[PDB]
């Protein structure tokens, strides 16, 4: 991973990206939407985790450490997915190709409105950056080895030396897609600065969503420490 | 504040910075935690509005957006210079110089353990990074910007994009500060995407606090649009 070339590291992000699922309904009859939700959502997971095994540097880690990253990010990565999918459909949140939703269908819930509304202007930034889908799997794979890097032994201390050196790459990995597009190294530089802090808006859209599924104080919802040791293992 | 220079950017940020203040609790006396931390956080706020009112390009916003950016970014605010003071004291948070406390300390109140233990390991951080006064500035500047800047008319997009170029002198003021102190331009790009990173941690962990406080259940707990808008106006 640390030996790859920035071109090689582009390459190997988009091959594994994983694939739109469609939400699981009858379409011949009539139109529960958190149902619909949580049921796409469980299966995007278990692809999130093929996704997470092909990320350079990932399965380099201890398997507990594999676990407690994906346990911190895997919210984000589903929201950031959904912002991706969402960027060229204004007003609307493309959950799949079957259940586009505007923020009108989500005032359906309690609560869930705020959320649609964060999440339809993180679209909209990116639609306003015309963001690349190069660059949106750096930002995806930057989340998944971020989100829980600060919250984590001589082989813990090698294990974060080791993410940050992984994040190193990705950022060059960044910069040399920007300098190829032929900005300069100022919009360079701005750029990178300007994608990682929405980042920080994706953090503040995740914790937001984790205490909606929290509140609902049910064992079907949120995917356990054991669950996802049993997928990653 | 779009035409200042980087080291006028720097100047103006480092003689804005607010002073260190101290707990009040009668020395003499034998040693409530949360009352003293609440008494102390609800003085450093009003000489954060005193600060923010000095950031470059903050008071050409609406009174009304600087409120709401306020709002959003206070606590990561706080935090981030809870962590910068408590730099070089490994395993401590320096709340005030009369008020350093450990882990141990806060497991006097339930769930507060969990919210030092992020904080003292983001100071770890900082200590790995060798971060630097000048850095520090810029960042909590960035968090005053950002943390609101996506969740907000004409106006609204004029001031959307004011916030978005001042934000873009803060990063070259940054990158102007590591080429100044010798890094190559590959370590100028990753220290800037390491920074930035970090504040995505900020912002989790001032929603984990946001969620402490909110539960008390206390019209005398987080400051109100009413209150931060009679004190910014
Ligand atoms: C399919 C999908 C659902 C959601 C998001 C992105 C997606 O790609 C982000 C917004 N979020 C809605 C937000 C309020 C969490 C939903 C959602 C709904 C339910 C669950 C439940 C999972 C479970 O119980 O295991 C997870 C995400
Ligand atoms: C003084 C100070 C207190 C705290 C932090 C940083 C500080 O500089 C971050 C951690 N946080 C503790 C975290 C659990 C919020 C405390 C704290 C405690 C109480 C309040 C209450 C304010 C109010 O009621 O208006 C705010 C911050």
């Amino acid at each position: 991973a640390l030996s790859l070339t920035a071109d090689q590291m582009v390459s190997a992000l988009l091959d594994a990206e994983p694939p739109i699922l469609y939400s699981e309904y009858d379409p011949t009859r009539p139109f529960s939407m958190m149902g619909l939700l949580t049921n796409l959502a469980d299966r995007e997971l278990v692809h999130m985790i093929n996704w997470a095994k092909r990320v350079p540097g990932f399965v380099d880690l201890t398997l507990h450490d594999q676990v407690h990253l994906l346990e911190s990010a895997w919210l984000e990565i589903l929201m950031i997915g959904l912002v991706w999918r969402s960027m060229e459909h204004p007003g609307k949140l493309l959950f799949a190709p079957n259940l586009l939703l505007d923020r009108n269908q989500g005032k359906s819930v309690e609560g869930m409105v705020e959320i649609f509304d964060m999440l339809l202007a993180t679209s909209s930034r990116f639609r306003m950056m015309n963001l690349q889908g190069e660059e949106f799997v750096c930002l995806k794979s930057i989340i998944l080895l971020n989100s829980g890097v600060y919250t984590f032994t001589l082989k813990s201390l090698e294990e974060k030396d080791h993410i940050h050196r992984v994040l190193d790459k990705i950022t060059d990995t960044l910069i040399h897609l920007m300098a190829k597009a032929g900005l300069t190294l100022q919009q360079q530089h701005q750029r990178l600065a300007q994608l990682l802090l929405i980042l920080s808006h994706i953090r503040h859209m995740s914790n937001k969503g984790m205490e909606h599924l929290y509140s609902m104080k049910c064992k079907n919802v949120v995917p356990s420490y054991d669950l996802l040791l049993e997928m990653l293992d």
